[PDB]
DNA sequence: TTTCGTCTTGGGTGGTCCACG
DNA sequence: ACGTGGACCACCCAAGACGAA
């Protein structure tokens, strides 16, 4: 949000163009010697890349840059990453593209990963979102219902 | 070369919704 | 006679891998 964080860099900024243009330019652009961030807080220290491409990606977290609009008309959202402004997409038009595939659901997502959630749990038997809170051995099957529940019980 | 493509896997939030205790 | 608990979904988005452009 508007000030390079990369170790030592020390420019603020107007506008994110800039920012996120000065990075891949500055930081991620030229070198051919390993991509790493090296961004205040990061998750991940050095756990550097394999291509660079990727970094660069990465940034988005620290950037805030999402840079895949939505076309049809109107509305207005980015995403940061192309699979997903891909699916954002398709709920402009009901595009299911994603079937339930496996022993023999026939149900369907606008999305891969979604489908992978359901997929598993809901023919899942187990319920891994087992809660923490002795006494209790309270499990769920998606973060969901369990967060809802180690609070509206315990917490 | 590197980057994409698209999948796999994985860490989240907000919710409907209704059935059964 | 019935309230809510929790299964299931919608959106969120990071990142591997591995081959194709
Ligand atoms: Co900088
Ligand atoms: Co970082
Ligand atoms: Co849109
Ligand atoms: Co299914
Ligand atoms: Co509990």
């Amino acid at each position: 949000e508007t000030d390079c964080r990369w170790d030592g860099c020390s420019q603020e900024f107007d506008s994110q163009e800039q920012l996120v243009h000065h990075i891949n330019s500055e930081h991620i652009h030229g070198e051919r010697k390993e991509f790493v961030c090296h961004w205040g807080g990061c998750s991940r220290e050095l756990r550097p890349f394999k291509a660079q491409y990727m970094l660069v990606v990465h940034m988005r977290r620290h950037t805030g840059e999402k840079p895949h609009k939505c076309t049809f008309e109107g509305c207005r959202k980015s995403y940061s990453r192309l699979e997903n402004l891909k699916t954002h997409l398709r709920s402009h038009t009901g595009e299911k593209p994603y079937m339930c595939e496996h022993e023999g659901c026939s149900k369907a997502f606008s999305n891969a990963s979604d489908r992978a959630k359901h997929q598993n749990r809901t023919h899942s038997n187990e319920k891994p979102y087992v809660c923490k809170l002795p006494g209790c051995t309270k499990r769920y099957t998606d973060p969901s219902s369990l967060r809802k529940h180690v609070k509206t019980v315990h917490g």
